[PDB]
């Protein structure tokens, strides 16, 4: 067979479901890096890859995203009880209090950011909302900031993300982000554990530096640093989702009406966004034994990925998938593998993304202030999603002009 790389790589949100839709198949076998590779899609495939007696993830990682997005070391690389031990640290975080004192958080800083985005007259949305998610995550999780030094630990963590999956000089600048990230990780780890640094008992570097592993030993400084960098770099990457919150309320009619009169339609449309744009890429796993599914052979070892994009638009599920529509989400079940923007399954017995919480408070907090705060003219511009960008977003960045809250 032949590599499908390039392929993958032109298209990759949509690589994997526009194939299934020419085989009429939930699944095929394709080859990338020079590896065979099963590709998934749908809530049934989700919930065999979900299934950790057929799948591990230990060695799965390529090395480049390793070096820039995910870092070395963390939770996304374990497997079994090792795994479901660091797994319980993260969702530790998550208690509706500390969501909300986080939702706070970034609600402030947003409000804070405003003025200056009035002085400059004109923006690019995406642009400006790393630097205020950096301020927030960074007080919630008890990670010292610098006023001066919050713009440039802004474009490192959003280089890590952002640029990782640039073909051009953006991945180099996404190297080096990481080393230096993980470096200043290190620092904040070490700097707790002497008592140098007085992070709070509840907070995220604090509940880091003192993680016990199954042997009771703290965790290497290292891997402390690259898990703290889990929590701080996703946050910001919350930025890819307020622009899209901004993108849906500017291009489908009705949108904004009902957010601002309907109470309960805040949930709804955070919960569409979330289904609707292409964020999270495909997850990769490996077989850990042999089996069969639907007529497809997964020999022990075989490279499989699970699309998130093409599931969340399964018209088995949605039935019109390809509408962005908020109401949808009255008839949900809250099936944990048919909608999956974040991962599938469940959260402690799985690699199911943490951050759900937070990126929901944090979504409507944003879906909040531009519709009830937040006052913009939005100037003629290329708003289409851009399907071949990692992560994907408006090709403008979506441009505000004559921004200011004293609306
Ligand atoms: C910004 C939007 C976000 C997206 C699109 C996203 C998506 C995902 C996806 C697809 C996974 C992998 C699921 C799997 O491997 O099966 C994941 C895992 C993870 N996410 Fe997120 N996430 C986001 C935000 C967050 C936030 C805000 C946090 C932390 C505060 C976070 C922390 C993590 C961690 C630590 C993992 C690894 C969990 C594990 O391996 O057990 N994410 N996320
Ligand atoms: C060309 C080399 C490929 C590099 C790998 C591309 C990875 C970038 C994916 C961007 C999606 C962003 C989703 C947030 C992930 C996270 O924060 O953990």
């Amino acid at each position: 067979g032949p590599d499908e790389t390039l392929s993958l790589l032109a298209d990759p949100y949509r690589f994997i479901s526009r194939q299934c839709q020419r085989l009429g198949a939930n699944a095929f076998e394709s080859r990338f890096l020079l590896k065979k590779t099963n590709c998934l899609k749908g809530a049934k495939a989700a919930e065999i890859f979900y299934d950790t007696t057929r799948f591990e993830r230990e060695g799965a990682m390529p090395v480049a995203i390793q070096k820039t997005l995910l870092g070395q070391g963390g939770v996304q690389g374990l497997d079994g009880e090792t795994h479901r031990h660091r797994k319980q640290m993260f969702m530790g975080l998550m208690t509706p209090e500390r969501v909300r004192a986080l939702a706070q958080l970034f609600e402030a800083e947003w409000r804070r950011a405003v003025p200056g985005w009035t002085r400059k007259g004109e923006i690019v949305f995406y642009d400006e909302l790393h630097e205020p998610l950096t301020r927030a995550v960074c007080a919630w999780a008890g990670v010292p900031l610098p006023d001066d030094e919050a713009g440039n630990r802004a474009g490192e963590l959003r280089a890590l993300f952002d640029a990782a999956g640039s073909a051009s000089p953006r991945h180099l600048w996404s190297r080096l982000a990481r080393r230096r990230v993980d470096a200043w990780a290190k620092r904040i780890i070490e700097g707790i554990r002497a008592g140098s640094i007085g992070s709070g008992s509840g907070t995220a570097a604090y509940a880091i530096a003192w993680h016990r592993d199954r042997h009771d030993d703290l965790l290497s400084p290292h891997v402390a640093a690259v898990e703290l960098v889990n929590v701080l770099r996703p946050t910001v990457a919350i930025a890819v989702y307020i622009t899209f919150v901004a993108h849906a309320l500017q291009t489908c009619s009705g949108i904004r009406a009902a957010l601002v009169q309907q109470p309960d339609y805040a949930e709804l449309f955070v919960q569409e966004v979330r289904r609707f744009y292409p964020f999270g890429p495909a997850v990769v796993a490996r077989a850990s034994q042999d089996f069969e599914w639907e007529g497809m052979a997964f020999p022990e070892g075989r490279q499989v990925v699970l699309d998130l994009y093409g599931s969340n638009h399964d018209a088995a599920t949605w039935a019109d998938p390809q509408e962005f529509r908020p109401e949808r989400f009255r008839a949900w079940d809250e099936d944990s593998f048919n909608f999956i923007p974040q991962g599938g399954g469940d959260h402690y017995l799985g690699h199911r993304c943490p951050g759900e919480w937070i990126v929901l408070a944090i979504m409507k907090v944003a879906a909040h202030l531009l519709v009830n705060a937040m006052r913009y003219d939005v100037p003629d511009q290329d708003l289409s999603i851009d399907f071949a960008r990692l992560p994907a977003l408006p090709k403008s960045g979506f441009v505000m002009r004559n921004v200011h809250i004293g609306g």
